[PDB]
């Protein structure tokens, strides 16, 4: 036997999931209209994933103490104003129907 899986962390892997989004967001309007429709939806699920995160990491952050909370405060805010965002920039590239200039 040799099996196991044992790894915290949620920033982290948010993190990696707001920025692959945020890419992927840039890529909609980059994408064609058979990897686009996915990736519209893609995008869908790994926002939702990331979307609870704020909620876990908020609802954890609450419990953490003044004494570590530092940094994940002013992360929070920074995330929320991303997270958000990503709600819109994706919204803002799947509604790009070829180059769309300016």
């Amino acid at each position: 036997g040799s099996s196991g899986s044992s790894g915290e962390g949620y920033e982290q892997d948010f993190a990696v999931l707001t920025a692959e989004i945020t890419s992927k967001i840039a890529r909609v309007p980059r994408l064609p209209p058979d990897e686009k429709k996915q990736m519209v939806a893609n995008v869908e699920k790994q926002l939702e994933e990331a979307r609870e995160l704020l909620e876990q990491m908020d609802l954890e952050v609450r419990e953490i103490p003044p004494q570590s909370r530092g940094m994940y405060s002013n992360r929070m805010r920074s995330y929320k104003q991303e997270m958000g965002k990503l709600e819109t920039d994706f919204k803002r590239s799947r509604i790009a129907s070829g180059p769309s200039s300016g």
